[PDB]
């Protein structure tokens, strides 16, 4: 069972905002306030239903051959314990504190409080590999557009446990998953990148067929072996006899499961899946998404099938058989996926345009450069990036989504007409475009100045990505219904925002300049011609597009020279 309650309620730790705070800037950005809410703990008991069931496993040769294969890869990888310094150096400074007298504060400062404290519990990993660490259940405040949605819940160890994580498994997580996928491995590409191997493996089909498979509660159905079954892939790597022992510790200890406990210190029942919230969530559902996907694919016989898996998140390209046998074959790679415990949530079905097949909540686009060639684009729904912008805009928070999604869906219609204009305007009126601003890039947290997007766009997206003109109908439909439900100015609003913006910008020189000349671009009547090349000072943007670090509290810095 994957999970078991005590009765005991999921509480909040504070008060919950549950409706869109109105604000005279928020109003500027979207009227219709009551379409956008934030996920509350009173909804955590109809997670709960959906998350709590037995499972059933049957794992054949097609598993054990696949398996075999990714740990044979494992064997080539080396891997090296992090120092209690560089572990606490990659803690987020907003982490959750230790119920053990010290936060992430005392954590990034190497105060002795949190450092011996860090000492205590990896010696204890290595002394004791068997009685199950505690863990904190709560309920994810996520803010959402009406179509409503129950909380999703998120299960963590204390800040101690992941530090000790970080020092025992950071190299593996970071470097394992890329050797044993190769290119099915998604969070090696930045958004360009993804959308270059999926248009590559598209054209590389006599006659293309691609399907997204939805597993319901992935996180759930991950059953004790499964976690087992990663631990033996990470013992396949050359490790120091203290991060095996470590490695082991963590396992049976934490990732297999252990008691949950809410945020008033009652016992609310047992975990035996997946946490969320532990460094390997993102690392050990790859693996075993993949594992499970890979095998599938050889039970329903699927003739030269190319995957992509980003966590729980697979989207499958392959030769069609025709409409009839794709079909049959598809319900055979449900069956398949079923029997290793990773039924469907929404059942798939092939799909013979790629940019039909949505994946990682994103799809594959086409868009017209300034010489007027064809640009594939990644993009997506802009409903949520819009109403967690509005959220964002009226109540303060620590992550801005905002910004994450104006690099990662810089080319899109979206984010370049509203994203851009709505918060360049409000951090040129706040007087702080200066000013870094915390965001998630693959689940990694990272201090981003907003005067470097020019320059982290280009790299990233191409000189093409401040050009992008003439968007599909199918892209420009979906916008503009969003705009319409949402209550989003049209254009015309947004291209005089854009223009006045666009103005002050330049007047200010500098990085400002550098934003104004090419983010708006768009915005004025004739175009400018923009040329490519680096900037004054060039940022080290090779640590993004590694891996993924969702749930696995991690902070990366930037360097520049
Ligand atoms: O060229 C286009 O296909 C479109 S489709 C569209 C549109 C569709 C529905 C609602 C609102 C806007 C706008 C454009 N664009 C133009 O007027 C010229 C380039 C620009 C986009 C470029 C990206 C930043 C914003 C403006």
């Amino acid at each position: 069972a994957s999970y078991t309650w005590t009765g005991a309620l999921i509480t909040p730790c504070a008060a919950e905002e549950s409706k869109l705070p109105i604000n005279a800037l928020s109003n500027s950005l979207l009227r219709h306030h009551n379409m956008v809410y934030a996920t509350t703990s009173r909804s955590a008991g109809l997670r709960q239903k959906k998350v709590t069931f037995d499972r059933l496993q049957v794992l054949d040769d097609h598993y054990r051959d696949v398996l075999k294969e990714m740990k044979a890869k494992a064997s080539t990888v080396k891997a090296k314990l992090l120092s209690v310094e560089e572990a606490c150096k990659l803690t987020p400074p907003h982490s959750a504190k230790s119920k053990f007298g010290y936060g992430a504060k005392d954590v990034r400062n190497l105060s002795s409080k949190a450092v011996n404290h860090i000492h205590s519990v990896w010696k204890d990993l290595l002394e004791d590999t068997v009685t199950p660490i505690d863990t904190t259940i709560m309920a994810k405040n996520e803010v959402f557009c009406v179509q409503r949605k129950p909380a999703r819940l998120i299960v963590f160890p204390d800040l101690g446990v992941r530090v000790c994580e970080k020092m025992a498994l950071y190299d593996v997580v970071s470097t394992l998953p890329q050797v044993v996928m190769g290119s099915s491995y998604g969070f090696q590409y930045s958004p360009g990148q993804r959308v270059e191997f999926l248009v590559n493996t598209w054209k590389s089909k006599k006659n293309p067929m691609g399907f997204s498979y939805d597993t319901r509660c992935f996180d759930s159905t991950v059953t004790e072996n499964d976690i087992r079954v990663e631990e033996s892939i990470y013992q396949c790597c050359d490790l120091a006899p203290e991060a095996r022992q470590a490695i082991k510790s963590l396992t049976e200890r934490l990732y297999i499961g252990g008691p949950l406990t809410n945020s008033k210190g009652q016992n609310c029942g047992y975990r035996r899946c997946r946490a969320s919230g532990v460094l390997t969530t993102s690392c050990g559902n790859t693996l075993t998404c993949y594992l499970k996907a890979s095998a599938a694919c050889r039970a329903a016989k699927l003739q030269d099938c190319t995957m992509l898996v980003n966590g729980d998140d697979l989207v499958v390209i392959c030769e069609s058989a025709g409409v009839q046998e794709d079909a049959a074959s598809l319900r055979a790679f449900t069956e398949a996926m079923t029997r290793y415990s990773a039924p469907p949530g929404d059942p798939p079905q092939p799909e013979y345009d790629l940019e039909l097949i949505t994946s990682c909540s994103s799809n594959v686009s086409v868009a017209h450069d300034a010489s007027g060639k064809r640009v594939y684009y990644l993009t997506r729904d802009p409903t949520t990036p819009l109403a967690r912008a509005a959220w964002e805009t009226a109540r303060h928070t620590p992550v801005n989504s905002w910004l994450g999604n104006i690099i990662m869906y810089a080319p899109t219609l979206w984010a370049r007409m509203i994203l851009m204009t709505h918060f360049f305007s409000i951090l040129l009126a706040q007087e702080q475009l200066e000013k870094a601003l915390d965001c998630q890039i693959y689940g990694a947290c990272y201090s981003i100045e907003p005067l470097d997007l020019p320059q982290i766009i280009e790299r990233l997206h191409g000189l093409s990505a401040f050009s992008l003109h003439s968007y599909s109908p199918g892209e420009i439909n979906r916008v503009a219904s969003c705009l319409r439900k949402l209550g989003v100015p049209p254009l015309r609003v947004w291209r005089h925002r854009a223009r006045s913006v666009r103005a002050r910008l330049l007047s200010q020189g500098g990085r400002a300049a550098t934003c104004g000349k090419y983010l708006f671009n768009w915005a004025v009547k004739t175009k400018l011609k923009l040329f490519q090349g680096p900037a004054a000072s060039q940022l080290d943007l090779s640590g993004w597009f590694v891996a993924g670090y969702s749930g696995g509290d991690i902070y990366h810095s930037l360097s520049r020279a």
